[PDB]
């Protein structure tokens, strides 16, 4: 099999990883990296790494990406042990901050150099979070694009239609914790439990590609495979049409009622909606706790 590890860098990344653990995510190994020691105490993650004990004194990075970066460099040795043995690494974070913006490109570089498959699933701050935060976000993404094989970036501003009414500012990122889960889980489930899936294909589809898009669709009808896939390619999470992708990774997740016929019939929707020369690979994941629900996750990389 393959050894998959999910690393959360920063408070936001660590909070998303907490949600992943809480949601019942499995097949994967969680790691929590923060400069803030006291917030790292709140991590459900099995392995915890506090970085920049000297630089920060466990106080935090003060939303300074320069501090977060040196913190990771200072503890580069400790990061390497965590990543050791990993076939795939996920770097989960939120950009615009200090620990996430600065240190996550370091963890991503350390992982990719060690021969792991590095995908980073990160977010972009809300428009209201600041002007500095958006500024350090963009620079953080660019430092992430270079450091990783494939990068999925989800602007929080697109999650603004699905945010729960009367929610406070402190709970504003609950949907970010979900969408970060959907991206990490959509891939993790497909490798570890997927049916038509072999790792070298993922490696090919996702290595040194750069930017990617994520679409999730859910349906429970007679033609749920078609419906969920059509929802997936028409998802509000993709910035643009999937047609520009020269690779597509598709996860069809369903219960025991999910057939070979259903899987391909769903995959036909995703392949018309993309260029005719795409390398598309899909697989089936079985969660027996699903009776009539089916979830389709597509990752469109290549542009
Ligand atoms: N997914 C998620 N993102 C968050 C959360 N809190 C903050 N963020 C995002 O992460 C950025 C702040 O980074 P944060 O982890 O809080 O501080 P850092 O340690 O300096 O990286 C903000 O721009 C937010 O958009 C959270 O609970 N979950």
């Amino acid at each position: 099999l393959a050894t998959l590890k999910v690393i959360g860098v920063g408070g936001g990344g660590n909070n998303a990883v907490n949600r992943m653990i809480d949601h019942g995510m499995n097949n994967v190994e969680f790691i929590a990296i923060n400069t803030d020691g006291q917030a790292l105490n709140l991590s459900k993650a099995e392995s915890k790494i506090q970085i920049g004990e000297k630089l920060t004194r466990g106080l935090g990075a003060g939303a300074n990406p320069e501090i977060g970066k040196k913190a990771a460099e200072e503890s580069r040795e400790q990061i390497e042990d965590a990543i050791q043995g990993a076939d795939m690494v996920f770097v989960t974070s939120g950009m615009g901050g200090g620990t996430g913006t600065g240190a996550a490109p370091v963890v991503a570089k350390i992982a990719k150099e060690m021969g792991a498959l590095t995908v980073g699933v990160v977010t972009r701050p809300f428009s209201f979070e600041g002007r500095k935060r958006q500024t350090q976000a963009a620079a953080g993404v660019e430092a992430m694009k270079a450091a990783v094989d494939t990068l999925i970036v989800i602007p929080n501003d697109r999650l603004l239609d699905i945010v729960d009414k009367s929610t406070p500012m402190m709970e504003a990122f609950k949907e970010a914790d979900n969408v970060l889960r959907q991206g990490v889980q959509g891939i993790s489930d497909l490798i570890a439990v997927g049916a038509n899936l072999d790792f070298a294909d993922v490696k090919t589809i996702m290595s040194n590609q750069g930017s990617a898009l994520m679409g999730i669709g859910v349906s429970s009808g007679e033609n749920r495979a078609v419906e969920a896939a059509k929802k997936a390619i028409s998802s509000p999470l993709l910035e643009t049409s999937i047609v520009g992708a020269q690779g597509v990774l598709m996860n069809i997740t369903g219960g025991e009622s999910l057939s070979l016929f259903e899987a391909q019939e769903a995959a036909d929707i995703v392949q018309d909606a993309a260029d005719e020369d795409v390398n598309m690979i899909f697989g089936t994941v079985i969660n027996p706790e699903l009776q009539d629900e089916i979830v389709v996750t597509v990752i469109a990389t290549g542009f």
